[PDB]
């Protein structure tokens, strides 16, 4: 099976790329696996495959850390993400985000039901497993539980059957047969949960599949529109119908090559302690436990020699930055364009801890609109901050065509030099806020509302007659023939891609 | 003579450090020297010494570019600055800024007058020089003149004789015997000029010395207090009285080893076209010429084989970042402390284009103050933004003790995650603004007023009971013994100072 369609093949691809370290000696899931992974993520090293996890039994489980993190070299920096999508390892972020958006104006390709697959190789009924006995990692020393779920896909379906959602939401072990996790607005797992709660008749049929097709985990992490079944979006993106197998204990369908599948129910009534967890913004607040959603596990199925992917999330750079931020930015770009806003590109700078999105403006189109900063900022912020795709993002930075929004140095330059604090900004207090940002949930104001801003780093003439500066840089401050001469003589004089 | 006391010895020090490239073939001062220098500054390469400048005649002049720019390696990143000050090349920014502040609670050591020095080796009277015939560089292609003055020291004295100021302010060639330049409030050259204007009786006696003692050019660039003679501050910092020689045509005193000295007058009545110039924030606005101050040159004296230092300023990183930003930050740190504010450290992040200063707070002291964010931000911003040391800085970021303000990644992390836009900020519209920032002088609001902000990246419990988080990073999220084990086994497992 191709790497983008099969997690086991993806692992092989990483090995073949010299982008994997296999660790065959015993590693403790209590902190050690996650510490190694954390160090990988902070240094852009090779992904760790833990083949010898202390507590592994009857095939459950090995661990792959850092599945969607960065590589060291600039040339293949996003290669691990490219390997989720059948793209060349040198793909740019623009190419990755375009691939993720491509299915948005294509017919879905619905999944294909097959009778069996590798995920059925082994099974454990409700007398034969205990979640507390598996080698579930403790990822950060102050976590409030062992977070089994950091890179699997939750599967829930609307009561009417018409929408099946795939998403990544965290969850930890509660006891032998239950998990607790976040189920919060405006996420689609929450929206579907609310539908079942209003019906009031049963718990939500649920499955959680780990080690799913890489293209599917990417779509899981993306805020594609309400009511759109991710399986058919992934089918259209990849050009192929995804092969799914029915669960044994409910009528949901999971990817045939899933490494590990949990089947059960998400309660419409019960809750349990959840958190704290070391989160995407780089913090944990020890002791901050709150009631979360509660999942009951009735059955486990799994591949021979099953591998559990894990995100050791926190400070830069891991899957929470590369996937949450970038994929939100992609959706925001599309949303802007669909609202007739002249946005060409969007990216969440890593430097902002993916709390900003920089929006590149086609300034020729802007000039035709004959508008002003105040008006334009308000329009952009209303579109984005009133939409689910804007949920995680608290600052939008508008920049003109000279800025590469995929280069954080350039975004920071433009923000710092072109946006006058206060005057060139519009604050949004009556929008949904992202409580996980420390200044929100642990800050001075409402955790769930406000704290958002549009920062206009467009210069005045960008709205009227066109850019009226040149950069004071080597590229712009010297003629072509001179630059080339300098470059050609550089090493001759005495001065100093792949790598 | 030691390197910090003699520019010619400083050049030798750079050579001996393997931090100099001597270019002995012809180089054009029209753009080429500055293009090479620009590329150096953008890549942190070795400083260029142009020994063969097209247009050099009778000893005027060679050029040294990038005298205060960065080195590539982390270990000696600030080594060129350290060489201005007799510090080891591995000195930290903290050590550099402490050295620059050291003279602030020492008695001045006034200069010593000597009868002659190298700066008298050659001379040109007002029948023998023409500024338009010297190899003055065109630094950026759209500059409005040839900017002879980018790293020399202007010398002016109050009418009463009691304050002699040394500073760096730009100036360009106007004609055979005049320069034009910026003389703007609140700079000390402007303050002294105003004194002479109010007296109304003559033009200001002036000298401009290039290739001065490195320790003197550093103090030139620093906003030490009103009324303090830089020569005596430098004497106290270095522990030695600086040797000065009288000008030939006026009674000002210049460093004995100056490479090149211009003597003349700064007019109290006349102006001439000045600018545009490619500036510290990374921009030039072609055609933006305005009237500037006008200097008349009556005499030139110079060393044999004189060397003119040049800053090819613009986008990161050059002397305008390393010196303007850092030295302002140093003075701000002291100002805060003298106003009883619990500030330990200050630095202007390069990422902010040195428009921000991050202020590290001693949070134990803050807690004792029993205050709030709103109150504390206002107090800090009043002290700093009402003072000349705050002139160039438009955003102050308050951070707690865990943040190294000399590391821009950490400042950006804290700003993005701990300061809620709007709520956690105080805007200052009734303070002096820095018009050279594009969003000021070319922006939507008054060029000279407002546009400043205090951004509080202190978390709520930092004011009350103490930090209540741990970072989700390798350092903080794992115990000591584990970290050490991971590190010790890193290369064994398969994973990857001076450089
Ligand atoms: C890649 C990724 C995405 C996480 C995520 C993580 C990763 C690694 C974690 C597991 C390591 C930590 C927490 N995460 C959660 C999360 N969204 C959410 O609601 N709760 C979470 O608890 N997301 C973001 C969520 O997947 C995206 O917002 C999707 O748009 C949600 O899909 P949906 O649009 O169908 O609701
Ligand atoms: C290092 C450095 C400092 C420049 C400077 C440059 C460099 C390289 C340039 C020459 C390349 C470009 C412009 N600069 C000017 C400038 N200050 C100013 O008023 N006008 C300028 O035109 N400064 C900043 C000024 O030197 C500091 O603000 C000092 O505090 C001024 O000394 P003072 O406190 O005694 O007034
Ligand atoms: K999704
Ligand atoms: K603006
Ligand atoms: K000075
Ligand atoms: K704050
Ligand atoms: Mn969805
Ligand atoms: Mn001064």
């Amino acid at each position: 099976q191709p790497a983008h369609l099969c997690f086991r093949s993806f692992v092989e691809a990483l090995k073949v790329d010299n982008d994997l370290v296999e660790i065959n000696t015993p590693i403790d899931p209590n902190l050690e696996a996650a510490a190694i992974t954390r160090r990988v993520c902070e240094t852009n090293d090779k992904a760790p495959l833990f083949n010898n996890l202390i507590g592994m039994k009857n095939g459950l489980f090995r661990i792959l850390g850092a599945p969607g993190s960065l590589r060291k070299s600039s040339a293949d920096r996003y290669g691990r993400l490219a390997r989720h999508l059948a793209l060349p390892p040198t793909a740019s972020m623009r190419e990755i985000l375009d691939k993720m958006l491509s299915a948005s104006d294509m017919p879905p390709i619905p999944p294909t039901i097959v009778p069996t697959g590798p995920c059925k190789e082994n099974s454990l009924d409700d007398s034969e497993f205990d979640l507390t006995e598996l080698p579930v990692p403790l990822i950060h020393k102050s976590d409030g539980g062992k977070y089994i779920q950091t890179y699997g896909m939750h599967i829930v379906q609307s009561p009417d059957g018409t929408w099946t959602n795939w998403s990544i939401a965290r969850a930890m072990v509660h006891d032998k047969n239950h998990l607790t996790g976040l189920v919060i607005p405006p996420q689609h797992i929450w929206q579907i949960h609310q539908m079942w709660k209003k019906e009031g008749r049963s718990d939500v049929p649920w499955a959680l599949a780990f080690g799913v097709p890489p293209a599917a985990i990417m779509a899981s992490s993306m805020p594609i529109p309400d009511g759109v079944t991710e399986a058919g979006y992934v089918g259209a993106m990849t050009g192929s119908s995804l092969e799914l197998v029915k669960c044994d204990t409910n009528d949901l369908y999971v990817p045939a090559t899933s490494e590990i599948v949990l089947e059960g129910t998400l309660s419409i009534s019960e809750t349990g302690p959840e958190g704290p967890f070391g989160e995407m913004h780089g913090y944990i607040f020890p002791g901050d436990t709150h009631l979360g959603a509660k999942y009951k596990v009735n059955r486990i199925t799994y591949r021979n020699n099953a591998i559990m992917p894990m995100s050791s999330c926190g400070r830069l750079t891991d899957e929470t930055h590369t996937m949450i931020g970038s994929l939100a930015a992609a959706e925001i770009r599309k949303l802007c364009q669909q609202n007739d806003l002249p946005i060409t590109d969007a990216f969440a700078p890593f430097e902002s801890q993916v709390t900003w999105v920089a929006l590149r403006v086609d300034t020729e189109k802007l000039r035709a609109m004959k508008t002003t900063s105040e008006g334009f900022r308000k329009r952009v912020g209303d579109v984005v901050f009133n939409h689910k795709a804007g949920y995680t993002i608290h600052r939008l930075v508008l920049v003109g065509d000279d800025i590469d929004v995929y280069e954080g140095k350039d975004v920071l330059w433009a923000f710092s030099t072109r946006c006058r604090p206060g005057m060139d900004e519009t604050l949004f207090e009556d929008v949904r806020g992202f409580p996980l940002i420390p200044y929100m949930g642990h800050g001075n104001g409402p955790a769930h509302r406000g704290g958002k801003v549009v920062s206009d780093a467009l210069m005045p003439t960008e709205y009227t007659t066109g850019r009226n500066w040149e950069a004071a840089d080597f590229n712009q401050s010297y003629p072509e023939d001179l630059k080339q001469k300098v470059l050609d003589n550089w090493t001759k004089m005495g001065f100093s891609h792949h790598h």
